[PDB]
């Protein structure tokens, strides 16, 4: 049960971001085991929400910290929300969180990129609350992203740095107490109509509703007083890759106002093409990252509305939620722009056996399905979704992944039997074992990079070759996820060399010619969009350097030519 | 016979440097099998000597050129020298020489750091001639470097570019046909009086020689009829370093003139000192290399002196050639300067079993003893050479390698009684099997790099129990001869990474203070110097980045707080 909260006259969202009070443990558990939380905190020093706390100071023990933090700050109930009904709404808590206010304990998460909430109708006091929030960064064998510890030392086999922190906006919001609970929203095209098919929930089925389907005029197309029913919308504007349409389910029940954009979009996948509206798509784009300077992965809606204006000015018309989900001010933004997006769970890092009994075993799957239910329940409304991946470069050679991703893939199909699903490749073609449950074959692949580096003349064979050889095993269309080379920005030399800016351009470009003479790729995406952070290592200057952007979100030499390619297609 | 050629009244040197032609095979050791020698050369270009041929050209199939290449020039006997000996000099030829004097070979050569010599009184023609040389780089299991070839790519294991080409003057000289061949001199103290150990070699032994020798001011102060013989230097002045005076062994023989400047110096080792004229030396300074932008590793004086003056600047005394004989030109600009050299062989990529019949075996041996011989030849007169290093990081934990050191080991005991020999470790102190056989240990250590990356708190207690394993094993003092860290000028952070100018002064620091605890080490040698190329790799951003200079020579952060730290040592 998560709608996105909303502002109307019945429905009223308190923003609790700022500046907080944050302190980090100095021993494992020591904020739970002193009950630091039952009294105010002492010793503190001030943190943004939202925002990881990792770059913040000066204070590399801070930075690298193992384990858990405590944030604190006040917030108000004004008397005029007496009778109301009270929530607290976290964005996100990386990667655990337990929530107390005035010094008892109201909930937990296990998840550092999906919302959670908690009522606190009859817990909040008019006037001054104390909101306590601890934040954990350990990664064990059953999380997602996987990781584990050694003797405290975190492992892990991901490459991005394990920002933590509060990255997300919190939000107390208020309800009528007889309130629009969830709503699905599916559509179909018969020619040039739409059929909106809904279902909605509230805590009181009995009493009246009434539905509105309203255009981007706000004028009313389609009326309805069921609770769940189907309305056909004549000469329906369709949601198109950049040129996006969202009507509005606009709901009154009771005292309750909720209103959910939704767009008409239909997707088919044939043996060689992804058609949205009957049209075939090439997916041209990047995977991202929640990264840029100073806040880790904390949102930023100013920096991402200068990447996706980046992305139209590069002719890029998708991206992928690599590793893990996006905020929702990022879908909703894809949504609006016309944005394609392939949305992923954080189900990385499981390689270097990864599929034994004492590591990604049962309980890692049964908080794999967990976060797939999360992801879709949140999500699951938004028309720029057309792909769910439910794990990147998992070590899928292991015979023991294949009973473990057929589990998966059927859940997440069970819960949407709509969108195409995926998960990315790195293991050799011939090794492995579960791209056959997909419905589109998605590789990594860094030849002239991590294969063959330097060898711009091999580029093109190596991956004409390897696609071939998906294509062949599978009988599936391709997109090749990720390919790019790391590239310092200001080195250039003729003749040109690896992180050099001139190779970069060479580099993509002859992985684009393997591409270009095959006839079931249906996709492209560099890697990657922007510089980011990544876990110290000596491959990794300053972080992960294939950027075609800089951090900063200026463009290297390679984003000229690959604008000349795309804005062509 | 290697003395260095020299300009007075007897003797005439012509330099053969400036632009020469230049054309490389298209296919494996193509001019030998269409003898291209024997006619000038066709469709050429314009080749710089002394110069390596990589970095000229705007092509990268030359830069990356396996195999053999092709230098002509011409070059005139003036009607003057008709009755002299004339001998043509390669400075050096990188890696394997083959020369053609009008279109007929005439010497070939294997080893790229050492001179070598061809008479060829009987073979030049007055006025015009037709100089041909044909150069390769491929380095097999008894070459050095190691090296070998697989399918054709060049393999190997040492961390720096395998330029090819002429890096040092080519000299056509002239002396008369009776004339002095070789001298050897050797240097006792007695309180204030030097003691001059000569042996001068000639063409014809019977006739006679007047010997003075000279002090700076060119006044005789000894003096001599005799090719062998003791003579007093009274109220000698030293070479001192830092302080360098030079006494010339001015030799007279018929028509024949040689001069050879000397130093007048001793060394002696205690279990916890290096004595130099009887005072402790402690080393400070780098590992080196020869390499520069465009010209790769040609002679390059003017960058020479600015390196000494950089030296100069840093409180460095000494420096290492690494790893391979230098130009002699920087040996003289030493012993001019009063710096103090470890001069090492080029027996460095013995690493990865290496030390089998079908790698490096009894054929690397005997040509491992041969480039000693021929380096003591060329250097055994320089004061500034205090210690001769033969080997750069082997894969010493092999027993085999035992036999094969000792062996080494020995033979340049014999060429020389009276400098210590070293060879830097890189192996486990526990494995090694061969320093027992040097007088200092040396060992390379990265701790905070190669080994616990980033983690500044444990490079002190890590360097200094290592420190003294190698202390406790051997018995011996210890110089640590590499340690360092990569760094990109110009990148910043707070708090620090790897790679920040920041980490690679802290870096260096913490290494520092394990080594001011341990009383046996007597020198600390920090790597690198300047920025260097390397072939490409993924650890290798456009080459070695452990420069404390740029490649352009102007010093980051770390250099000066090196310094402070030098300069009130
Ligand atoms: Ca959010
Ligand atoms: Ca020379």
């Amino acid at each position: 049960d998560m709608l996105f909260p909303v502002d109307n006259e019945a429905r009223q969202i308190k923003e609790l971001n700022g500046i907080w009070k944050f302190k980090r443990d100095n021993y494992y558990k020591q904020g739970f085991e002193e009950k630091w939380f039952e009294k105010p905190l002492e010793d503190v020093i001030d943190m943004p929400v939202p925002s990881s706390y990792n770059d913040i100071t000066t204070d590399q023990e801070l930075r690298d910290h193992v384990g858990w933090v405590w944030y604190e700050r006040k917030f108000a109930v004004p008397r005029l929300w007496k009778d109301q009904r009270l929530v607290l709404r976290f964005g996100s808590v990386t990667h655990h969180a337990v929530i107390y206010l005035n010094g008892k304990e109201i909930t937990r998460h296990k998840g550092g990129f999906l919302p959670f909430e908690a009522d606190v109708t009859e817990m909040a006091n008019e006037g001054e609350n104390r909101l306590t929030v601890a934040v954990g960064n350990i990664l064990e064998w059953d999380c997602l992203p996987v990781g584990h510890i050694e003797y405290m030392e975190q492992k892990f086999d991901f490459d991005f740095f394990n920002y933590s922190g509060i990255h997300r906006p919190v939000r107390l919001y208020c309800t009528p107490k007889e309130y629009i609970e969830d709503i699905s929203v599916r559509t179909t095209v018969d020619d040039k109509d739409g059929m909106v098919h809904y279902e909605i929930k509230t805590n009181a089925e009995e009493k009246f509703i009434k539905v509105y389907i309203r255009d981007e005029k706000n004028q009313v197309v389609a009326e309805s007083n069921e609770m769940k029913d189907m309305v056909l919308v004549k000469d329906a504007q369709l949601w198109q890759p950049g040129s996006a349409y969202l009507y509005k389910l606009d709901i009154y029940f009771g005292q309750d106002h909720y209103t959910l954009p939704f767009g008409i979009r239909t997707i088919q996948l044939t043996e060689k093409q992804f058609l949205i509206n009957g049209k075939p798509f090439y997916f041209k784009g990047f995977g991202k990252h929640e990264d840029s300077d100073i806040r880790g992965k904390g949102l930023d809606e100013a920096l991402n509305v200068r990447d996706c204006e980046l992305l139209k000015w590069i002719g890029a018309n998708s991206f992928r939620t690599s590793h893990y989900p996006y905020a929702e001010e990022m879908m909703q933004m894809a949504d609006q722009k016309g944005i394609v997006v392939i949305d992923e769970v954080p189900a990385v890092g499981m390689n270097f056996g990864i599929f034994t009994e004492d590591k990604v075993n049962e309980k890692t799957l049964a908080y794999h399905k967990q976060v797939l239910k999360e992801l879709y329940q949140r999500d699951k409304n938004h028309p720029c979704v057309v792909m769910w991946s439910i794990t990147n470069e998992p070590h899928s050679s292991e015979e023991a992944s294949r009973n473990y991703f057929e589990e998966v893939t059927k859940y997440i199909r069970k819960l949407d039997s709509e969108r195409p699903i995926t998960g990315t490749m790195n293991v050799d073609v011939e090794e492995d074992k579960i791209s056959q449950f997909f419905d589109v074959v998605c590789i990594n692949r860094y030849f002239g990079w991590y294969v063959g580096a330097g060898k711009i003349e091999r580029i093109y064979p190596s991956l004409k070759t390897d696609l071939i050889k998906w294509h062949e095993k599978y009988g599936k269309p391709v997109i090749v996820t990720e390919y790019g080379a790391d590239t310092i920005a200001g080195l250039h030399k003729l003749p040109e060399v690896i992180f050099s800016e001139e190779y970069q351009k060479r580099c993509i470009e002859e992985n684009n010619k393997a591409m270009d003479e095959c006839d079931f790729v249906i996709g492209e995406h560099i890697w990657a969009f922007a510089d980011f952070m990544t876990a110290f290592g000596l491959k990794r200057v300053d972080g992960n350097k294939k950027g075609i952007f800089t951090r900063e979100r200026q463009p290297k030499t390679a984003a000229f030519a690959i604008r000349e390619r795309w804005r062509k297609m």
